């Protein structure tokens, strides 16, 4: 359980969307972070892979505001302490917005995967994983933007897979968090996407699994890395 409290871009922050905050106060302020109903600080399971909660988790609205990124720059997402217990990878997509980020339809925006981080180690089962590094961060993934991409508006879909309850169906947890970037530089790749809807089936290699055993292998879900 954990949320984005913070994101850091060219020597600033710019706030998250502060899920025990901001729904309790009904004229919230504006972020580039979206808007959830996640205040559990909880996920999406199985259950909802094919509903629009995975897209950007529990009733997701387009934050307001946009930050604009370097060519090639950081995105630095930092999250509320996560808790060691909650095993898994660390997946960042992005979606062209073709326009404004606050007004898209989550429904029809096509991700490319462009960063995925799985097993690290498994020396000592369940072993360490990108959720791990992140938790050896401070609690932060540093995220960067590729330069081969067409410029433009794009959603960042930055998640952690928490895989402790993953052997039952239905167990693994997505903690799926967007944010509104403007993409700057030269590039004009615009790379094949995937539904939100087709990310994640509830039984996937890495999304029905023990890591409580040792593992030979790790299969990082969702569609292909973009490179
Ligand atoms: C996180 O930073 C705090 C100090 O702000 C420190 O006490 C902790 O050990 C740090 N680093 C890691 C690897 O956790
Ligand atoms: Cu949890």
């Amino acid at each position: 359980h954990g949320f984005v409290q913070n994101i850091v871009i060219d020597g600033k922050n710019y706030g998250g969307y502060l899920v025990n905050q901001y729904p309790y106060m009904s004229n919230p302020p504006e972020v580039i972070a979206w808007s959830t109903t996640a205040t559990d600080l909880g996920f999406v399971d199985g259950t909802g892979y094919q509903t629009p909660d995975i897209i950007c988790h529990r009733g997701a609205k387009p934050g307001a505001l946009t930050a604009p990124v370097s060519p090639g720059g950081t995105v630095e997402l930092q999250w509320t302490p996560w808790p060691d217990s909650h095993h898994g990878p660390v997946i960042n997509y992005l979606a062209p917005c073709n326009g404004d980020c606050s007004t898209v339809d989550k429904t029809q925006l096509e991700f490319f995967k462009i960063a995925e981080s799985g097993l690290i180690n498994d020396d000592n089962p369940p072993g360490i994983w990108a959720s791990d590094n992140l938790i050896a961060a401070n609690n932060s993934w540093t995220v960067t933007i590729p330069t081969t991409i067409a410029p433009g508006n794009y959603v960042l879909r930055h998640e952690i897979i928490a895989l402790h309850s993953a052997q039952n169906q239905d167990g693994a947890q997505n903690y799926p968090q967007c944010i509104n970037l403007q993409v700057t530089g030269g590039g004009s790749d615009n790379p094949a996407g995937t539904l939100g809807t087709a990310l994640y089936h509830d039984t996937d290699p890495g999304i029905l699994i023990n890591i409580y055993q040792k593992l030979s292998s790790y299969i990082i879900p969702g569609p292909p890395l973009y490179t």
